[PDB]
């Protein structure tokens, strides 16, 4: 909170990266951009980030086209970031997935650079009402980043951004994909559509053709009965319902199930809740865990950045307690296979 506090930190030998408190300076071979309002993030409660993939492609994008430009080609190219400490969070994210996907650096050191300041970032809070319980960092998105470009979770060579921002609008559907071609989370589908106006409710007709398009071959209802299976099933859909109260946490019963259906499903499987964010998102961060031996943090990370607010609360403990347990689970399980 001080232009004293203010730092530059060196990502290429054409790309730096700034923290100021004041204004910018300017100079004829040095080219300064800020995204603090052109990437921003839109937030449940007192949750501030991280971006989700479409920022991040959109931010990608900018960078190598300003890198390529014939106008700038002998000058430095500066994101600088301001003295909001959660737009400091963000833009620190950004390059940090920028060195990631592009450079061919390491969570680690990705991360290792953006600290050489000695800056001090905040990590990213939940989107529940009070004390948050649990906190991911900068590196644990780094890592999840990181394996979603491993084992395909994330291609920006065929990332569809128009697709990725249509359909995660309320009035398309409010959904996402986590995993490409094999798990969506979406909104839960109101019986009889209301999509007129202060409401968005959809009803399970606006969702059966692109689901047939995309290979769902199964859905999952954790929230409350507020349609009939049958609207669904009627179209080839195969339906489960592991109902677990709202908010609150799953059995392992219920874990269990959650896996065999998924585990076992022919195509891909779409998960709802009410919202599609807290119950959803702690089931899929679950066979994540399990299959890809992914630490609760990083899955969540991964998670939210698809679909920013996902796990809530209590959820958030859920995940890390179970996760020595899911990663044993997917042991036994890839070995049972061989």
């Amino acid at each position: 909170r001080d232009p004293q506090d203010d730092v530059y930190l060196d990502i290429t030998d054409r790309l730096c990266f700034a923290i100021l408190y004041s204004r910018p300076k300017s100079a004829s071979n040095v080219h300064y951009f800020s995204i603090d309002n052109e990437l921003e993030y839109e937030n449940f409660y007192a949750d501030f980030g991280p971006l989700n993939l479409a920022m991040v492609y959109r931010y990608c994008c900018k960078i190598n086209k300003k890198l390529k430009s014939i106008t700038m080609l002998r000058k430095k190219i500066v994101h600088f970031t301001g003295s909001d400490q959660r737009k400091q969070a963000n833009a620190a994210f950004l390059v940090g997935c920028y060195m990631v996907i592009y450079l061919g650096r390491t969570p680690e050191e990705a991360y290792r650079i953006l600290i050489f300041g000695e800056t001090s970032y905040i990590p990213f809070r939940d989107a529940a009402y009070g004390s948050c319980n649990f906190y991911i960092t900068l590196l644990d998105c780094f890592h999840a980043v990181k394996k979603a470009m491993q084992y395909g979770f994330l291609n920006f060579n065929s990332f569809n951004l128009d697709e990725y921002e249509h359909y995660e609008k309320a009035e398309n559907g409010d959904l996402n994909w986590i995993i490409p071609d094999r798990f969506i989370a979406f909104c839960g589908p109101h019986s009889r559509a209301r999509l007129e106006s202060g409401y968005h409710q959809h009803s399970p007709e606006t969702y059966i053709q692109y689901f047939k398009n995309h290979n769902v071959t199964t859905i999952i209802r954790l929230n409350k009965r507020m349609y009939d299976a049958k609207r669904f099933t009627d179209a080839g859909f195969d339906h489960h319902d592991l109902f677990f109260a709202d908010g609150s946490t799953p059995t392992d019963a219920i874990v269990k199930e959650f896996l065999d259906i998924c585990e076992n499903a022919e195509g891909a499987i779409a998960v709802h809740c009410k919202a599609g964010l807290g119950r959803t998102g702690t089931l899929i961060a679950c066979y994540i865990m399990k299959h890809y031996r992914m630490t609760a943090a990083e899955t969540i990370a991964w998670v939210r950045i698809c679909r920013p607010g996902s796990v809530i609360g209590p959820q958030q403990q859920f995940l890390v307690m179970k996760q020595t347990n899911l990663w044993l689970e997917g042991d036994y399980f890839r070995q049972k296979l061989k």
